[PDB]
């Protein structure tokens, strides 16, 4: 059956301020999707048609620079995946000569080195996010309105975002992570009772490492599920309140930035949760196979 | 007094990492309540009686140092409150000689200076929170357990917290802020239609300022409401899940830190939301009075 982690896309990291989260899946920042959404907003205002060039030059380059940064950490990624494959697979551990304690410490060191690399190589890209944001605000000032800025475009997009939000079975995600977190706790509780009786070298270490990784991925799923829930609740609360006809231009700037980043979060968190969904299912199959091996060793002991 | 804000406790500020929130209400940080909760956890484990002294000395002193640090910003607070009372009250504006544009600018400068003071004077205290947290983690290592650490105390406290969580009407908080936010947006829209019809600049400026402050306080209410709901949902999710009877010592450490900080967030946010609820209501009374003064002027040509 399944016993080898082929993909470790589940690692992410946030910056020190916890404003930006870096993912191994492109566009790597949710903020790229906001720049894509503003391209849709700007097409309805002829006063800001220059953003078409800002998007082609600044926004696309930022995406590729983010992809380039992730690619710089690719050899750390392969080294980390090589350690994971040994630590999770007793058969692969038996083909080398290092001890499990040594490989475990190298795993923690390479894990933080890889995650640290994802952030460090993207710091200048993070600064570019603010500069393109400020460039967008300055571009928005060229609108031919000041205290009577129309909100039709703003309210048209909220309605469009609400139907896209219905295309995500939010109850399925809650039910899935609830069962998995309890299945995870039951697994660890079963391992605790078995270890109290026997020492099963290699096999028992492997199943604990996989469970430890499972716990990390569970935490990642809950994080990204909380953000997509928050984003949908905010946009929905706007649609259930009063709808002003006209606002000032500085207010319309905040409006576009508000719904634009919320839809970006939703779009970004969806593909992240889908990846994390597959990673959890994959880790569980490894645990299942290892657990059957562990019960066989328990029988021959007693 | 009529159209007079007497309390400006609604201002708060977070640190750059957004891990610590500094409030003008004692204990100024929710982390103090966690230290108070661990004092209850430690009473069930004779191996860690030393925390009785750590709490009495380090924790209480941190509270008093936090209170003193906030006190350093009192001169800025009085200046800021003085500007608020002028900007919100047309009668008090007419009794002085500064222009409304200059007073608005001084407000924005003093507001940021006061909020920045609340954080800057508390930076050493924020570091002391980390010292006490690490000292607690090191103290927990003295437990006479390794792979068989009982979770009886952990589950006894979760039961207690759930009873306390039900004493907070979350739906009342939600229904209030959503109706209040809608009334706020209607007030703004009403002024946009009204100001086109009359030249009442003194009154209109005061309404716009009070509504400007109302917007800030609404965002504060929403921030603290989200935190307290997250904390209740996390602790409730623990109760609805599998309940292992024994865990490892490092797992028990994270157990105590998890529910302790979540309950601390619950206690802290409740008193914050109650203060913000009163502040929003008081700002709305000022808007009601000013709208009544505005409609009176509209009647007389």
């Amino acid at each position: 059956s399944t016993n080898t982690t082929d993909n470790i896309d589940y690692f992410d990291i946030s910056d020190e301020s916890n404003y930006y989260l870096i993912s191994q899946l492109r566009p790597h920042f949710s903020n790229i999707y906001f720049f894509d959404e503003f391209k849709r907003y700007a097409s309805y205002h002829t006063e800001i048609k220059r953003y078409e060039d800002i998007h082609k030059t600044k926004v696309n380059s930022l995406l590729n620079e983010a992809s380039r940064a992730i690619g710089i950490c690719n050899r750390l990624k392969n080294t980390l995946k090589g350690l994971i494959n040994i630590l999770e697979n007793p058969q692969k551990f038996k083909t080398q000569r290092e001890s499990y304690d040594v490989l475990l410490r190298q795993y923690e060191e390479k894990k933080e080195a890889f995650r640290g690399c994802l952030l460090n190589k993207n710091r200048k890209n993070l600064d570019q996010i603010k500069k393109i944001n400020n460039e967008i605000r300055d571009l928005l000032e060229k609108l031919k309105c000041s205290q009577d800025c129309q909100t039709n475009v703003y309210w048209d997009m909220i309605k469009i975002y609400l139907v896209d939000f219905k295309k995500m079975p939010l109850e399925n995600y809650d039910t899935f992570i609830k069962q998995f977190k309890n299945s995870y706790l039951s697994y660890v509780d079963l391992i605790r009772k078995i270890e109290k009786q026997i020492d099963d070298p290699i096999t028992l270490n492997a199943i604990k490492f996989v469970l430890k990784e499972m716990g990390y991925i569970i935490d990642r799923f809950e994080y990204h599920l909380q953000k997509v829930k928050h984003a949908i609740d905010q946009v929905t609360a706007l649609a259930d309140g009063v709808k002003p006809k006209q606002v000032t231009k500085n207010e319309l700037k905040e409006y576009y930035f508000n719904i634009g980043n919320y839809y970006a979060i939703f779009k970004f968190a969806k593909d992240q949760l889908n990846m994390l969904n597959k990673a959890l299912i994959h880790k569980e199959k490894i645990v299942h196979n290892l657990l059957g091996e562990l019960f066989g060793h328990l029988e021959e002991r007693i």
